[PDB]
């Protein structure tokens, strides 16, 4: 278990340090390979750098099995040359391991429906996993142009580009409830149709996870009116930036939101949110996004399911028993990763 | 005011009565130049002429200011050819007549945040519009097409055809609370920027109306979390097609629903809701879809915003006193009616 632990600016390294103490406790307890190096990324790299993805950080990348990042960025250097800017920084990150696959989790844990924007009665019980497409489509498809009376944009996917961030929504679900919804726009452009004979055909490969299809439109209904249902979504890229972000206010506080994108390189796993500069150095950040980005770690990069789902049960009493500010509670930093950790125990 | 009138099936003539019933009483007590004809559409055009959009119907179509549509379709026409199936009788007419604008308002009444799938707090207050552009986008771009390893389809927008949606949101926002808010995806697709810089012009030409521009994302996220601080939302049509299905969940009542769309020919208005099959005959659809679409017709087409208040407070009056049975009450169809007429008087 080689990580490389990219702490960054703002709440970033208060997090960040919430998740080790949790993967820590974990590894005395339970033994694992646990080896870490903590790497200087974003603000902290440019301080220290000039630049804000060092080669010392990218060789510790590379070479780590997996990347737990905090978050990067901070008034202190948005007027910098965007080449060099933080968040470049998590550009070239990214694509310099060629991740395509995004997983966003949304989860309403038990008695936190209070929460949601959506009633209890719809907000119980929803747990979804958004996997998006992160390398192709629209967003990257050439010919892109503007005239001065048009401009137009290309959609564009390959049979291997929707295979591979099909192969992780079936792996994950199988990880999970065993069920898989595909979202395209089928009926109306031939990039759906193609999406959803591609991802059929990928579905035959695990015989245990059902599929099932939806339309982009008919998908971002049934988020408000019947989220529970579900279990994985996967689908294309801006579609994935729309509906993740649909899924993303279901539990109704960013403060408990992780991610994980995955590909060839090193996976890397973060919080949602970003560094919070008003609230860095505080002690009141809520690290459940940490904490549930090592969670998604364990899982996604060690396949190890059942400390994932250890570390979620443990979360989900802790917010509970002493929930932190954003949901409406005292728990500062280190007082709600106690709680977690005496549930871990 | 000349209207056509095309009932259709199911549901379809049941609604458009009790609509009629609205329109007349309006009429007889504000003389308006209330004069229309019902022709046959969809189904029951089928039925008596073996074509679902004839040529007398053509005809009235044309030469109406107008028309107030019920719906159409059903099993008894589902095994037809598509070049002469009801739905294929919808996509003719609304293309005779080149409508490139797709209103459709999303409203919780006063005393109905019990319905909204979002809680009592987030929905109090929620009366959006979505404006849709029809005619153009990725729906209908070339180049466009499937090979075996891949499949493209282009996003086009030209600059005439992004001016007329928008004048049509600010003529909207006008006659309600001068509010737009303008949908793209500009900070990743030139369509996006493209979109941005020219509403932004067209917004110039309306100086009553402020106007503001969002992310298609964060929009969704809005729509959610906080939908009762937007008026008008204007978007392209795939974006279209996403957002106002995802507000319209937002009353949480399909029987509420209505819809315009407007362009060169003769604006049709109709109920969002199909021709319901399974209730046709029963006496008990929901009629305030339609009503509305009488209210948003005497808006839309004539210009007549207060007698459009009119019914919409009447209505909202009547969904209180004698809800329908989908609002969870008893009220049928005529009755129902009847309890908007008395709150007209
Ligand atoms: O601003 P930005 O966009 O750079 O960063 P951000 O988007 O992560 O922060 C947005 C807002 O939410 C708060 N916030 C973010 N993460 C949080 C967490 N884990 N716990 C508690 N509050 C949090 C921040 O203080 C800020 O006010
Ligand atoms: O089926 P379809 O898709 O052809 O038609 P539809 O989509 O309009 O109907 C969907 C469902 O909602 C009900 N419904 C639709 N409109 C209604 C109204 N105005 N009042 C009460 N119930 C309504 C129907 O009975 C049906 O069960
Ligand atoms: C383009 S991927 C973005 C994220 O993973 C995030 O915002 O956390
Ligand atoms: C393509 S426009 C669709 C409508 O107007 C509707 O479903 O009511
Ligand atoms: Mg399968
Ligand atoms: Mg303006």
């Amino acid at each position: 278990m080689k990580v490389a632990v990219l702490p960054g600016d703002g709440i970033g390294p208060e997090v960040t340090e919430a998740a080790l103490k949790v993967l820590r406790a974990l590894d005395e307890a339970e033994g694992l390979g646990l080896a870490y190096e903590v790497f200087p990324f974003g603000g902290a790299a440019i301080d220290a750098f000039g630049e804000p993805f060092p080669e010392p950080t990218r060789k510790g990348v590379e070479e780590a099995e997996a990347v737990l990042l905090g978050s990067v960025g901070g008034p202190k250097w948005d007027g910098l040359p965007r080449k060099i800017r933080p968040e470049t920084g998590l550009l070239s990150l990214r694509k310099s391991q060629d991740l395509f696959a995004n997983l966003r989790p949304a989860k309403v844990f038990p008695g936190l429906e209070r929460l949601s924007p959506l009633k209890e009665e719809i907000a119980r019980g929803v747990d979804v996993l958004i996997v998006r497409e992160l390398t192709g489509g629209i967003y990257f498809g050439e010919p892109r142009g503007m005239s001065e009376a048009e401009a137009w944009n290309t959609e564009r996917y390959s049979k291997p580009e929707v295979e591979r961030v099909a192969r992780v929504a079936f792996e994950a679900a199988r990880k999970r409830r065993k069920h898989v919804v595909s979202v395209d726009k089928a009926n109306v452009l031939e990039v759906g149709e193609f999406w959803r004979k591609t991802v059929e055909e990928v579905g035959r490969g695990y015989p245990d996870v059902a599929l099932e299809h939806q339309y982009v439109d008919a998908m971002a209904m049934h988020l408000v009116r019947s989220p529970a249902r579900f279990d994985v979504v996967v689908t294309g890229n801006i579609f994935g930036d729309i509906l993740s972000d649909l899924a993303s206010v279901l539990p109704g506080s960013l403060g408990l939101l992780p991610s994980a994108s995955l590909g060839r390189g090193t996976p890397v796993f973060e919080p949602v949110h970003g560094s919070a500069p008003d609230i860095a150095g505080k002690g009141i950040a809520n690290p459940t996004a940490a904490i549930l980005s090592a969670a998604m770690m364990l899982e996604h990069a060690f396949g190890l399911v059942e400390l994932a789902r250890k570390v979620e049960d443990a979360v989900a009493k802790a917010l509970l028993e002493t929930p932190p500010p954003d949901l409406g509670g005292s728990a500062g930093t280190e007082a709600f990763t106690a709680t977690v950790l005496r549930h871990l125990a």
